[PDB]
């Protein structure tokens, strides 16, 4: 089934747990946002496997360059994964996957914005195997919705050998869209973090993907 | 004008930061909180390094890729006087951290590491972006990449299409007389900064050699 990530998108970690302490037996990966990364710093990852050590921990840093530094950053924190914004430098994201082979973690490449089909077979020949398929929220902000091309290009990405995270503004009725494909993750941030009962929100999400999957 | 010099503090702790801005605060003109010390240690790097430093101009390395209204919000609270927002993002990331810039009378840079197109850059003017950073990636350059003719034309185009133009990415002394009769805004030093013999030295030689080229 596909498995659902909290997105930590809060400035503080008093903030974050506020959710967590509601929500972490909940879901199946716990990310600390890259509003969080800003925020705390890497002691973010840290405290945060500490915590809750059986989760699977993403930080979702966004690393544009400097990947052998900064995943071993993230790596040293105890991250199982961290993510490589698509613009990088094809040895950025080399760089980040063989830090995360040291420590049996691994490297995906977050899609927001602009990024080419090129790109994507330099990261597949380059051993990337996951990628994320993200709607950015500022873009969402300005009326962009999701839409059928995001269902092609995500089926596309599958195809490549990709396991594929959805991730941007989801809510719970956004599910069905992606019916069929065999989605690794869904993330979800504001649509648990933000609602009238987090619990809810995600047992809904799972039960849902549970019907769909 | 002549160019002007930043150093990038990417150091993952304020304190190995600060055995940098100790020696060299005053020999430069712009001091960077590297995305790695913006990692290491978060946005307070910024508000204590602007605590130290009031009168010198705090850049927040934070190559913005989505979420432009929050994490440049939180960069501005923290003091910052400017942002980076990476090429790939969103044409709304960059709209919306230069809103919030305006907020705080600060501004906005597009750092155009690893893949962007002419197009992109259209969009960052006709959205009011007035600096680029070119930078070289710093992996690219461990696996060889030189600075090269396609550089010095990229670099000149983005002048002519109205962006102030800094210069990045492993730069060494030696690098400087490849941008000569190019009116570069800013070039950043990092490594040849920090890991210099004499960081105090270093940064005085970029000083001179600047002065060199373009007086
Ligand atoms: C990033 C941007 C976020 O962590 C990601 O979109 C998940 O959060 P939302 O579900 O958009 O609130
Ligand atoms: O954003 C960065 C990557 C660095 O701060 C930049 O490249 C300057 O550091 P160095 O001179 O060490 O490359
Ligand atoms: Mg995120
Ligand atoms: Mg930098």
């Amino acid at each position: 089934l596909p498995m659902l990530q909290v997105a930590l998108d809060n400035q503080t970690m008093d903030s974050a747990y506020e959710t967590t302490r509601l929500i972490a037996e909940e879901v199946d990966i716990i990310e600390v946002g890259t509003i969080l990364c800003v925020g705390e710093g890497v002691r973010a990852v840290r405290d945060l496997k500490a915590l809750y050590p059986h989760k699977i921990v993403l930080a979702d840093a966004k690393i544009a360059d400097a990947g052998k530094i900064l995943s071993r950053m993230c790596f040293e924190a105890n991250a199982d994964w961290v993510t490589v914004i698509c613009c990088a430098d094809i040895n950025t994201a080399k760089g980040a996957l063989d830090v995360a082979k040291e420590f049996n973690g691994d490297v995906q490449i977050d899609l927001t914005g602009y990024w080419t089909w090129e790109q994507a077979q330099q990261w597949r020949d380059a051993g990337i195997g996951q990628v994320v398929y993200h709607r950015s929220v500022d873009a969402q902000a300005a009326g962009v919705a999701w839409g059928e091309a995001d269902i092609t290009a995500i089926k596309r990405l599958s195809d490549m050998g990709f396991k594929v995270t959805v991730a941007g503004g989801l809510a719970l009725e956004d599910l069905p869209l992606f019916k069929g494909i065999p989605i690794h993750v869904f993330i979800a941030g504001r649509s648990i973090r933000d609602a009238a009962s987090p619990v809810e929100a995600a047992r809904q999400f799972k039960r849902s993907i549970a019907e769909l999957w």
